[PDB]
């Protein structure tokens, strides 16, 4: 199974008392076949309460997903700042080279990212520049001389003062406090599809999220209910790169033998990636409540044909005649057999 | 000769009584050299009358171009349908992972396809999915107990209606009457070079064919009359792909060896392609009347530059005192040689 | 150090009294890592006074930059023709498979270009195609027979008049005086960093310079007095590849090993290159008055962030409790020491 990427192919960058950043194996490593992913991969960010991520730059485009907690986000241009409160299914772009730092506000609750990660200068090339002082401080790289010249400053001090402590630091209330375009939350509208069994919220490339047309990409979040299934469907255009948030549950994912259809099973769990490409008809079931954030490569419209229920069912629209000839069944016995699922999208298990 | 494709290159995917579906290989195959058209294929289909091409999804968007017989392509959305009258000359965009399917109405003459395939998941990887009754029909990929909630329909129902017949089916003379954005066609306006001896008519990027500014494509018909040249010229920015659709003649395309010119000849038949780099001098011989159909890649402000006969010569526009250094005769002997073809674009062979 | 393309790495197209072609290795041919660089190229011409470089096309759109000298671009479409003439610091778009010649109509003063090369048939692959008479004229690749009925000419008076001389050929004061969209300068408009130390001049994707927003591209000249500095900084967007003009230097790239940080130095001479990745911090200092062009890839919202002195300086911009937390110096000691670099940009070294 090539399009299943287990929890454990994230590789922690990162680990102490604090939090920990891992990122997932090149979807291109293991097979081609992903040869359209290769300049996309994921990061796990999670960060214990009053916490701060310190000043970094990665040279990525990269769009933000929180899961849980609560963040405040800044940005560092040149000459200005600009610092996001971020919430639970918020998501913002963080772009190239931008300098940042996220701090988890919360008291009690640990703050959960997902971020796509779109480099700069080599496919799928991860680079991250620390400008605090850990062992890899950047500043450190160069010599004494340009230093000195570069801060007018004796050495000596350059290294007491910025120079010579973990990525992800303690940050204590009084510094909290004292600290103090917009992220595009993925449930402030109505969900594309809701449902006693489960419920699919998206953001999609329109004008109004003109990063999403730059990035040609959609955010979806997709609930699953214990019990419940979402209805076979292929997406049109969209790669879907689908990372479970919560939960647990099975996944059918029709491809070919890479003519001949192949059906291919993935046990599903938190942390776990499986890539759905264009045109790959897939059926999802919930075990427990399941959470899935998709992120929608080539997404510009893009379409969930669903093969069963009554909305958004490709086979509906096939022409009563033409039915006849494409089903063993007569025209009744089809449009009859297609009347059963009165559910759309989700349905019982 | 790594530009020539012949007819044997195409890959028979399906054929019977009723018509045939065949893929050319990948350019990029054979030799390097063509890595810019990695992501594209051609299908030649061909049907006989009376006969449906059945319920189908290909993860490429598709440039149809009819060189023979009429057609209904049937396109479907999840919630919507369109049906669209194809006729000689007429294309059309037939977008990725669209269920559809396609009449040939016609009584007497056979429905004859090329498809520029413009694949979505893997540069050149034509993947195509059956939702009729095929050994390949990918609704039978889903375990029982999916179908079963999927459809709210016991297995044996599912198995006995919609499960269980060739790709390319007859379709009887009530089945036609019953069944009962748009093409452009390459002829409806006046063709860019008419002449005694052939004629160029050419779709290209402008705002009016959005679709083929987005794919950013052309779309030419070239007939060269039995015993006519199509005169020496370059495309500035184009890479042509030129299907032989009827005809036998002669082409001398000019590359490297791949700072030397290499003259590249080939005999020219029904199903051949060409691969016309851009800015690679290229001149073209009937043997009988040669119909191609070309595939402009990379088509924005493509350029014909003739290097002989009164218009698009490039080789008139050198300034007379640049034209005495370029070429070992006088200006007058230059300039009079180039006048002696009064013919523009085709001529005598 | 793989960032570093010495001068030698120019491999001579064509040498003669009157000047010289030079072309730079394929990036990617080395090492991977500039995989994004692979369809770039850079091209040196230089030639003597009255001199002139005879019909050529490329297979590539160039951006030519005028290092010194004076010229009369000459460029040709199938029915028109356009000449502009061209200054120090004058960059213009040659386009792909356009018919152009290249005049110094100055008597004493040589004609220095670099030309930014984009292939448009294979990544990196150049292509030159020799109208005039060459070895290597491409008009001699046709047979015979497609020559004369090409031309409607005897084979024997086409060879006397337009077949049968170097690249680069002499032309006297009475064809220059008879020789007789638009170039965008770098230095027409006020330098965006100036100083005792230094300036950069830079044209950027903006509306205004529609070309550059196509291509993506900026053009810098970057200027280094004698025992000054670039102060450190990194581009937010853009890989710079940077060709030293005139004048010596040094040069301290920070990368990564290819998550420690790597100091990559490189000597700086006349005809170098040095590719800067995104987001890669990078100091350079003159030994001599130092002149860099830089053609920066990816260049749209790219962003120079300074690591010391007033303007442009990011680490400014970080809120003084995370300026505690970041650095092991107090606000205080950190604010004070930022402050001892009054120079923005450049600075004694």
């Amino acid at each position: 199974n090539p399009f299943l990427f287990k929890s454990n192919k994230f590789l922690t960058l990162f680990e102490n008392e604090n939090g920990h950043i891992r990122l997932l194996q090149r979807f291109d490593k293991r097979s081609d076949l992903f040869e359209n992913l290769q300049n996309y991969r994921l990061v796990e960010y999670r960060a214990k309460p009053h916490t701060i991520f310190l000043p970094q730059h990665i040279d990525a485009d990269l769009i933000l997903v929180v899961l849980s907690g609560k963040a405040i986000l800044t940005v560092l241009s040149p000459n200005d700042r600009n610092s996001y409160n971020l919430e639970r299914g918020d998501t913002i772009k963080l772009p190239a080279g931008t300098t940042s730092y996220l701090v988890n506000q919360d008291d009690e609750e640990d703050l959960r990212l997902v971020d796509l990660v779109i480099p700069v200068n080599g496919p799928g090339k991860f680079e991250a520049f620390d400008l605090a002082k850990n062992k890899n401080q950047y500043l450190r790289g160069f010599s004494k001389n340009i230093l000195e010249a570069s801060y007018n400053t004796r050495y000596e001090t350059i290294e007491k003062v910025l120079l010579e402590t973990d990525a992800i630091v303690k940050v204590s209330r009084e510094q909290i406090e004292e600290l103090k375009f917009e992220p595009i939350n993925l449930r402030s509208h109505k969900p594309e599809y809701s449902n006693k069994f489960g419920k699919l919220f998206e953001i999609t490339p329109e004008k109004k999220y003109p990063q999403l047309q730059d990035l040609d990409l959609f955010v979806s979040c997709v609930e699953i209910n214990e019990g419940a299934l979402m209805l076979p469907h292929y997406n049109s255009r969209a790669i879907v790169v689908l990372l479970v948030n919560e939960g647990k549950g099975n996944l059918e994912l029709l491809g070919l033998k890479n003519n001949e259809v192949q059906r291919y099973e993935a046990r599903l769990s938190p942390g776990d990636v499986v890539i759905i490409p264009a045109g790959h008809p897939v059926a999802i079931t919930a075990s427990s409540n399941l959470n899935l954030l998709g992120f929608g490569i080539n997404a510009e419209n893009n379409e969930r044909n669903f093969l069963s229920g009554s909305d958004d069912n490709v086979i509906s629209q096939i022409e009563n005649p033409v039915k006849e000839l494409t089903f063993p069944g007569s025209v009744q016995e089809i449009n009859r057999l297609i009347k059963n699922q009165k559910q759309s999208h989700f349905a019982n298990a």
